[PDB]
């Protein structure tokens, strides 16, 4: 990377948001994830949306890559350099603004995350609900296509992002749904924010976000239903979400996530395939909502309800560290998941399935899961030095993948493709799929610049 070139980034942003520094380049070259880690040549910081599109701009036209960086939690090896280029670090943006409480809207810059934002929002009765474990960007969110415990609810980041805007990758601006708009519904032109929601960095760089809000809830109750088996706990979980019970949360452990849990977050549960449940509501329809639940979790072996403001807090602050609790297993360790989601009828079939395959197999594997979703995880602890383990974790992850592909479901219901899911879906929409995919790449990315050898 030439030094006019640096002299060019550095009067656009500043000389402090400016680093060619090893170090710097080296811990935004990798994720959360096992991917190996490929540094930027640079790293730069913009202070507000004309420097973005001023950076996009430099860098397109003189051929350079270009990686949006938020907070470097994806697990799909989405920010790794693999062409090298400028890794653009978006949180020193970092404003909400537009908060419109009467219309249920807030705007959002890339340094905000969820906990930002629901801090900002106590005492005003609204909150935004899409809760991934990790203090995540909110913009990176809405890149990946982000979902959460609550997603069972109230919808994944594609259901509650309203606007986008963008810096293509040329550095034109674009607001996907009209600068300023808001609205619950439109039928006017193509619904450009769904195509740019899970476009992972190789679209444009999304620099604000127009989310959804939601009202609190009147009442809360959580808790933990420990079952025999998986089947008995998958089971369950069907028979809930075809019973219609409107569950907030329903979110599935295997025994041995449970396990790394409680070791991890000094949650002491019955050691068991277990679901974590949160019901929201009056307590006239609670009172409903549990009648219901237990009785299909009763049929089905579960535990009477363990029940959980700072115990149900724990308990989820574990869910949402149950990364880092499997990673804890093998100290050490980097991890790849799968991400599978699949048709809520073939969900018994295909964890059932997963469970033996680990059994079977020499792999660590923990199993968690927005299972509401029929959407699941599989976590796989990998020695970073272990070339041979490290290449049957990644087969049998390429076998999962496949196995909810033959029952009609998809290889990714959140994380994303990034590297290491490109194979699958290839195959899981076709060869008109791909292009189609490519043909609108090519048309906002011509020269492939935006996040290169990523998604396709
Ligand atoms: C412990 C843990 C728990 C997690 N739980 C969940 C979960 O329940 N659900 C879930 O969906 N994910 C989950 N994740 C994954 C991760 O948190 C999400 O994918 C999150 O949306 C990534 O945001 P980020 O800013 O950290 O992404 P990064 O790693 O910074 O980037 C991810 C990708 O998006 C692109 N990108 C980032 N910001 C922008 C932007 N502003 N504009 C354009 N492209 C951008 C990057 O180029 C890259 O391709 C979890 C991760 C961890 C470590």
């Amino acid at each position: 990377l030439s030094q006019d070139f640096v002299e060019a980034l550095k009067a656009v942003v500043g000389s402090p948001h400016v680093s060619t520094a090893s170090a710097v380049r080296e811990q935004h070259g990798h994720d959360e994830s096992m991917h190996r880690c490929q540094p930027p040549d640079a790293v730069v910081w913009p202070q507000n949306v004309d420097q973005v599109s001023r950076v996009a701009s430099l860098c397109y036209n003189q051929g350079v890559p270009i990686i949006p960086f938020g907070t470097g939690t994806g697990v799909e090896g989405g920010v790794c350099a693999v062409q090298g280029g400028v890794c653009i670090n978006l949180t020193h943006m970092d404003q909400i603004t537009e908060l419109n409480t009467e219309d249920f809207s807030v705007v959002v810059e890339p340094g905000v995350t969820r906990k930002a934002l629901n801090t900002h929002l106590r005492d005003s009765g609204l909150w935004f609900p899409v809760d991934p474990g990790a203090d995540a960007s909110l913009c990176g969110m809405a890149a990946t296509g982000a979902s959460g415990t609550n997603a069972v609810r109230y919808g994944t980041m594609r259901d509650n992002v309203i606007n986008l805007e963008v810096v293509l990758p040329d550095g034109r601006l674009l607001h996907t749904a009209g600068r300023g708009r808001h609205y619950r519904k439109s039928a006017a032109g193509y619904n450009l924010t769904g195509l740019f929601v899970g476009s992972e960095g190789t679209l444009g760089i999304i620099t604000s976000t127009t989310l959804r809000l939601h009202p609190a809830p009147e009442a809360t109750v959580a808790a933990t239903c420990a079952f025999p088996s998986v089947q008995a706990a998958v089971d369950s979980t069907v028979q809930i979400l075809q019973a219609a019970v409107p569950v907030a949360r329903i979110e599935f452990l295997d025994d041995v996530m449970m396990d790394a849990c409680n070791r991890h977050s000094k949650l002491n549960c019955p050691v068991a395939p277990t679901l974590f449940l949160e019901f929201h509501g009056s307590q006239q329809t609670l009172a409903e909502q549990l009648q219901r639940t237990e009785a299909i979790t009763q049929d089905n072996g579960g535990s009477h309800f363990s029940w959980a403001a700072e115990k149900r807090n724990e308990l989820w602050a574990a869910r949402h560290n149950a990364w880092y609790a499997a990673l804890a297993l093998s100290p050490g360790s980097k991890a790849y998941s799968t991400d599978v989601c699949v048709p809520i009828s073939r969900l018994p079939e295909i964890l059932v399935e997963t469970k033996e395959e680990i059994k079977a197999s020499k792999l660590t594997g923990a199993i968690v899961g927005h299972v509401g979703d029929g959407n699941f995880a599989c976590i796989l602890l990998v020695d970073p030095d272990d070339a041979e383990e490290q290449r049957r974790v990644k087969a049998f992850a390429e076998n999962l993948g496949r196995r909810a592909l033959a029952l009609g479901g998809t290889c990714t219901g959140e994380h994303g493709i990034g590297l290491g899911k490109r194979q699958l879906l290839q195959e899981e929409v076709g060869p008109v799929g791909v292009e189609t995919m490519r043909q609108l790449k090519n048309t906002l990315d011509p020269r492939g610049l935006m996040n290169p050898g990523k998604v396709l």
